[PDB]
């Protein structure tokens, strides 16, 4: 084997751009520590999936070749959503799957979110991987390939377990990823009238980019919704393991929200349940778990992470602020953004409400939009660690599960470091303007603490 770049192996996932830092070589190299080590878990049987990008048909076969060349047995599903790979290995004999995918990102971009035998990689597993490359530790064989049609079973799974009490109709904007593929089909089978936005899948992404974490990529979703007098807008990121949402009056559903009417749910029939969600969802879903009688747990950000999560504390639902929505409960513990649609559907068309007043009815907190900081990649974990270490916050309870969340009576803080960029983000609510403020001054006072010179928006 020869030399991959590190920066590819990245915490949750790898990924590169094609041509570039990731090559056709790079791919079978990846299949071939892939392999390896779901072999040495003792699973030689491994699923395979490709979204929909201009470099997947192709590409992939050097990841199956990978495989392969292990002695693995194969199972190639073609082009689907992320979680439809997700479901093929936990349907297939094996419980190794592994997903050409680059997400939400630009065309030139693919990579690999990876299973190997039940566990879903992170962090040292996936530095394992490239050291596997690296040491030529590899295992030999004459492996096998197998065509396997899932998409119908995945259909059918959802379509038997919903229950539409009424007909609604339905924005789907797939931003031209590949959950055109499935989700305005099943949601006509569960009984709405779809109106397709940007379902043809096209890996030149020709309108906005699939990603509905991002609100100007929203903005059709909400013109459309508006105009047609629909009951709900949904948009899927390009591999489908991500939803937005907005209501039939336009307005933005962020994904904390969204697990408040989820955990209503899953808890009332399940009492004592856990219910995980990240350090950046609101305060107010910690309350709400609780009075319904759910155990809320305060994890990590990263679909890895959430998982792993899942899995240790037997939790029926967990979700984080980037849209990733993993239902236990009836489900399989992965994320997916199609089947958390379903089950938004599902909850809605038991109301006699529109959408906007079924969300809006949860009430609110004065909050700040997300308050990104540019630092530097030198200075960025320095920062979080200086808080960590010095910073007062007086009687808050203190969380450095990811960052510094800090959480008082009336309201809470949270800064961290993006992993991925040279920014600090920041998140502000209270009940009152007044308390905002006060917090505001606390997370001001104590970077400025830090270093004085830090530009500090607030
Ligand atoms: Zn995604």
């Amino acid at each position: 084997a020869p030399t991959l770049p590190a920066s590819i192996f990245r915490a949750y996932d790898i990924r590169g751009v094609v041509g570039d830092t990731l090559t056709a070589e790079t791919a079978y190299w990846i299949g071939r520590a892939i392999g390896s080590e779901s072999l040495a878990r003792g699973e030689p049987c491994v699923a395979v999936g490709r979204d929909g990008r201009l470099s997947g048909p192709e590409l992939v076969k050097q990841l199956i070749q990978g495989l392969v060349d292990c002695g693995c047995q194969v199972s190639d599903v073609g082009m689907v959503p992320t979680p439809v790979l997700y479901y093929a290995a936990n349907v297939l004999e094996g419980k190794s799957g592994v997903m050409l995918t680059g997400s939400h990102n630009p065309p030139d971009y693919n990579g690999f979110k990876i299973v190997v035998a039940g566990e879903t990689l992170a962090n040292e597993q996936i530095q394992a991987l490239r050291e596997r490359i690296e040491k030529n530790d590899l295992a030999s064989g004459v492996g096998s390939v197998e065509q396997v049609d899932i998409l119908p079973r995945y259909f059918k799974q959802i379509r038997d377990d919903i229950a539409m009490a009424k007909p609604m109709k339905v924005v789907v904007d797939c931003g031209n990823g590949v959950a055109g593929v499935i989700a305005p089909q099943l949601i006509e089978a569960l009984g709405c009238s779809v109106i397709p936005l940007y379902c043809e899948v096209d890996g030149n992404f020709p309108n906005h980019h699939p990603d509905p974490g991002k609100p100007e990529n929203l903005k059709d979703l909400i013109a459309k919704v508006k105009a047609e007098n629909a009951d709900l807008g949904l948009a899927f990121d390009g591999d489908g393991d991500r939803v937005g949402v907005v209501t039939n009056t336009g307005t933005i559903i962020y994904p904390d929200r969204l697990l408040m009417l989820f955990a209503k749910d899953v808890v009332s029939r399940n009492p004592g349940a856990d219910i995980i969600f990240d350090v950046k969802c609101t305060r107010r879903l910690i309350a709400l778990i609780s009075g319904y009688g759910g155990r809320p747990v305060m994890w990590k950000t990263g679909h890895s992470l959430i998982k792993k999560k899942m899995k240790e504390t037997g939790a029926l639902l967990a979700g984080e602020m980037s849209g990733h929505v993993f239902f236990k409960e009836r489900w399989f513990g992965f994320d997916d953004g199609i089947y958390s649609a379903a089950r938004l559907l599902e909850i809605l068309s038991q109301d006699q409400r529109d959408s906007e007043h079924v969300f809006s009815a949860f009430g609110s907190d004065i909050s700040t939009p997300e308050i990104n900081i540019t630092v530097t990649e030198d200075s960025k974990f320095a920062i979080i660690e200086a808080l960590q270490r010095d910073a007062q916050w007086g009687e808050g309870n203190i969380t450095t599960l990811d960052g510094v969340r800090v959480d008082y009576p009336k309201g809470w803080g949270l800064v961290r470091a993006s992993n991925t960029t040279p920014v600090l983000v920041l998140r502000f609510e209270a009940d009152t303007e007044e308390e905002l403020e006060r917090i505001k001054t606390v997370f001001r006072n104590q970077l400025k603490a830090v270093d004085s010179s830090l530009p500090v928006p607030f």
